[PDB]
């Protein structure tokens, strides 16, 4: 099965997923200078506020927060998006090393890890039905970098013992995702893909300008879990993050100038 080893990571992904090298894959590097303003790209709107999260999971690759998304709780809309997007779930990319594990670069720069926060359209009624629409999913990234604390961040770092290895899972209720954001809310925005097999061509990438800080004993708690499933070998969980993908026939577009 796939994964992020020397044996089945992404240059080894595309003999199962062959769109791996499709004309809208993700991440991609964001080069500031290409990128051009778009004056008509709205402002987005981040409706978090009846946010429900329900549980923690470590699905092998990276962990997930998941949410209720059966109703209008936690919704994006604006920006590039037509319509109104569920959040369904958060997790994290990162790596081994303070310089490395974003998915996403900036100038070729990368940072310690991306958060995304992945959002459903609800005109195709699930969330198995939107991946499979070329406007079906929107994914909020945010960089990290180390510094500062995120105070925000610190119940999902305090809960990640309690999931150290795959297929664990606890209840995670009650948090609020409006502590992930940064400041300001200027992005980039491209049509690509999921950053993980099956690597599906649905996303409507969003991408803040504006990273959070973390503190490094935050991000050592993210190395401290591992791939592996219980009574397996331990594989420590760090650099789960595929590399910069061609652009191809993309523009990226910035709300800000
Ligand atoms: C077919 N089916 C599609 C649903 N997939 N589930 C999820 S949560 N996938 C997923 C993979 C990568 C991202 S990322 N890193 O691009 O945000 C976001 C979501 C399971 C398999
Ligand atoms: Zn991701």
């Amino acid at each position: 099965h796939w994964g992020y080893g020397k044996h089945n990571g992404p240059e080894h992904w595309h003999k199962d997923f062959p769109i791996a090298k499709g004309e809208r894959q993700s991440p991609v590097d964001i080069d500031t200078h290409t990128a051009k303003y778009d004056p008509s790209l709205k402002p987005l709107s981040v409706s978090y506020d009846q946010a429900t999260s329900l549980r923690i999971l470590n699905n092998g690759h990276a962990f997930n927060v998941e949410f209720d998304d059966s109703q209008d709780k936690a919704v994006l809309k604006g920006g590039p998006l037509d319509g109104t997007y569920r959040l369904i779930q958060f997790h994290f990319h990162w790596g081994s090393l303070d310089g490395q594990g974003s998915e996403h670069t900036v100038d070729k720069k990368k940072y310690a890890a991306e958060l995304h926060l992945v959002h459903w359209n609800t005109k195709y009624g699930d969330f198995g039905k939107a991946v499979q629409q070329p406007d079906g999913l929107a994914v909020l990234g945010i960089f990290l970098k180390v510094g500062s604390a995120k105070p925000g961040l610190q119940k999902v770092v305090d809960v990640l013992d309690s999931i150290k290895t795959k297929g664990k899972s606890a209840d995670f209720t009650n948090f609020d995702p409006r502590g992930l954001l940064p400041e300001s809310l200027d992005y980039w925005t491209y049509p690509g893909s999921l950053t993980t097999p099956p690597l599906l061509e649905c996303v409507t990438w969003i991408v803040l300008k504006e990273p959070i800080s973390v503190s490094s004993e935050q991000v050592l708690k993210f190395r401290k879990l591992n791939f592996n499933g219980e009574g397996e070998p331990e594989e420590l969980m760090v650099d789960n993050w595929r590399p910069a993908q061609p652009l191809k026939n993309r523009q990226i577009k910035a709300s800000f100038k």
